[PDB]
């Protein structure tokens, strides 16, 4: 069934908003070199032709291994919001996403229940929550989806070793420079 975590052909995630329900992403980094993991989604320009619209939406999480990271903050990610559909406007928002533990292991993950709003749950892998495993955050990035919101995390140092989505939204039909196996 298309509405599985399946295994993404690509670096990063592709969706295109015309599919089905688009249930959630899944990105997994696991090895980082400094880390400040910056995710984002992206937007067509036109629905189903020339897409390339401003990149809707990103969460930039600073980490307490990267240096240049805000000591009061370190451990936290941050949204922020790009001027396309249901923007019109940069918006920019502090979460409480804890991501402070040096362990590298580390996860982006993004769901559109409604089709048109964008949420995402970050994941990490925390050294003391590690017997319980990733931890889980919501973060709402008030963001709407459209016919090409392909998505990715990236940070220098991370590799990314395995990349899921829901198969119904593995919508591979972006251009490969996206970091993706055509």
């Amino acid at each position: 069934t298309f509405l599985e975590l399946v295994e993404v052909p690509c670096n990063s995630v592709h969706v295109q908003g015309v599919m089905t329900p688009n249930q959630m992403v899944k990105v997994t980094g696991a090895g980082w070199d400094n880390g400040v993991l910056e995710f984002y989604v992206t937007r067509p320009t036109k629905t189903g032709g020339d897409t390339s619209r401003s990149h809707l939406a990103s969460i930039m999480c600073y980490s307490k291994d990267i240096d240049g990271v805000p000591s009061d903050k370190a451990g936290k990610c941050f949204l922020k919001n790009f001027s396309g559909e249901d923007s019109s406007e940069i918006d920019e928002k502090e979460v409480s996403l804890p991501i402070k533990s040096h362990n590298d292991a580390f996860m982006f993950v993004c769901s559109s229940n409604d089709g048109s709003a964008l949420q995402c749950d970050v994941f990490a892998l925390d050294n003391t929550n590690s017997s319980d495993g990733w931890k889980v955050n919501t973060v709402d990035l008030g963001v709407s989806v459209s016919p090409d919101l392909a998505f990715g995390l990236t940070a220098d140092g991370v590799k990314v070793k395995k990349l899921y989505a829901s198969s119904g939204l593995t919508a591979i039909n972006d251009d490969p420079s996206l970091g993706c196996k055509a």
